[PDB]
This record gives structure tokens, C-alpha cells and sequence, in this order.
């Protein structure tokens, strides 16, 4: 009954689905529109966290630096930063808030510190990603307009980034461990990739949502007795009034897992 392929799922759900899944042992892939651009929405916060950690290699005091912001700096959906207007937060605390809870002000404050959307894009280029482009700030970067190139990447490009960042040597070991810790601690993605993997699998991931019913999730999956799988899922719909489909990512995850079994 449930669609059994990425193409069948895309037909059943409507809209446009993009998947890149990599079995890091065999190199086998599960792919659908893997080289098409999608609005990445909050999945970029994985790259933002990596960019902050990379700057912390030359400036090891960066994570400790205290950032003070005001009421008028708050943007929509700031569940952690709205509690610390008076005290400020450290750069590390902002990274944790933006990756684990997808806190939006936290992302904007981190970007102010490190050089804005251009700095995240430059970091992407530095790890071999010529595709990723971050152009705007929260929450405008989630407008997800059909055809718009702003704030997009491809499933394949993001999957390649996750592979080198989590399982490769793009970051030194301490920063690599920190990025993995933050991704494993996603608290707001229970219905996405995490709902579509078999029990016993461990997940580190970053979700995203936006306008045009956009729902994304990217991460690394550790099965109990097998090499990890890198998985990037992007999904967006045709109408501005579209509602998020909170089950499409989990369905795509089941299909990717079956293909790579």
C-alpha cells in the first residue's frame, strides 16, 4: 500500500522530493533528484555549526565568547534565546540551541559573529561544496519560492558535506566530536528521519521546514552492526498554501534504508 520507491512516494505526496543516501561501506546510493536544488531551510544550521567550529580552530576562545542581544533581535521561533535576553549566551550555547532546537535568533547571532551568510557559503566552498549558497537570514531564508536559487543546495552536495564533516577529516577530532554531539541531540525531529529508521539505529541529524510546505532532514545513521549511512532528504510543494507533510521524510527514509539493506 505505502509507496515503495522514491518516484512512487513523490507521485503519492505531490510536490518535489530529493534524496541522496550513501552506504559508506559499499558506496551504494539511493537517489532521487539528488542533483536538483532545494530550499534547504534549517538544514543549513549543520553547516553553520561546522563553520563556527572551523573558525574555533584558529581562535580557540570563540566558543566561550558571550553574545548579548536584545528584544528587537528576536525573530520567530527562538525557544532558547528568548530566555536569555538579559544574560546573553556563549557561542557554544548558541550552536547547541540552533542545532538541537533549530533556534532562529541563535543562528542569526552566530552569523553576525562569524561574517554572515557569505561566511557560511565560503566555509561550504572550503570543504569542496560549490553548490550550497546561503543568501539571507532567519526567517526570510525559508521563503522556499519555487525556482528561486537563493538559500538552496542539492541533496548530493549536503550528503557529501555530512560525510566529510562527520566521518572524514574536514574538522579536527575535538570539533568533529562536538558537531556529532550536537547533531545526535536534535530534539525537534522525532517525526522525520528518526521515525523512519529501524529500532536500534542511532541518528544525528538537522531538520528544516519552510514555506510551500517544505520539510527537510539531513544526517548520519548508524545501524548496529554496519557502516553508517549518510542521508539527505529535501521535500517541497507547489502551492504557497501547502501544509507540511510530517511523514514524507520518514517514508523516504524507509525506502532509502530498504535500498541499502
Amino acid at each position: 500500500a505505502a509507496p515503495a520507491s522514491f518516484a512512487a512516494l513523490e507521485r503519492a505526496a505531490g510536490g518535489r522530493l530529493g534524496v541522496c543516501a550513501i552506504d559508506t561501506a559499499t558506496g551504494r546510493r539511493a537517489l532521487h533528484r539528488a542533483d536538483e536544488r532545494f530550499p534547504f531551510c534549517s538544514t543549513f544550521k549543520a553547516m553553520l555549526g561546522a563553520a563556527v567550529l572551523a573558525q574555533s580552530v584558529a581562535h580557540p576562545g570563540l566558543l566561550q565568547q558571550r553574545v548579548t542581544y536584545g528584544r528587537s533581535d528576536l525573530v520567530n521561533y527562538s525557544p532558547v534565546t528568548e530566555r536569555h535576553v538579559d544574560t546573553g549566551m556563549t557561542v557554544a550555547e548558541l550552536c547547541a540551541a540552533t542545532i538541537q532546537y533549530s533556534d532562529n535568533t541563535a543562528a542569526n547571532e552566530l552569523m553576525k559573529r562569524i561574517g554572515g551568510p557569505a561566511a557560511v557559503t565560503a566555509y561550504a566552498r572550503s570543504i569542496g561544496d560549490d553548490t550550497f549558497r546561503l543568501d539571507r537570514w532567519e526567517t526570510e531564508l525559508n521563503t522556499a519560492l519555487p525556482g528561486d536559487l537563493r538559500d538552496t543546495t542539492t541533496p548530493a552536495a549536503m550528503a557529501a558535506n555530512l560525510r566529510v564533516l562527520v566521518l572524514g577529516d574536514a574538522l579536527p577530532p575535538a570539533q568533529r566530536a562536538q558537531l556529532i554531539e550536537w547533531l545526535r541531540g536534535n530534539k525537534v525531529g522525532d517525526k522525520a528521519i528518526r521515525a523512519g529508521v529501524p529500532t536500534g539505529w542511532r541518528v544525528g541529524d538537522k531538520t528544516g521546514t519552510g514555506d510551500y510546505g517544505t520539510t527537510n532532514d539531513v544526517g548520519v545513521l548508524w545501524p548496529p552492526s554496519r557502516a553508517p549511512i549518510v542521508l539527505a532528504v529535501y521535500y517541497t510543494q507547489t502551492r504557497a498554501d501547502a501544509k507540511a507533510k510530517d511523514d514524507v521524510i520518514a517514508a523516504a527514509t524507509r525506502i532509502a534504508s530498504a535500498t541499502l539493506a
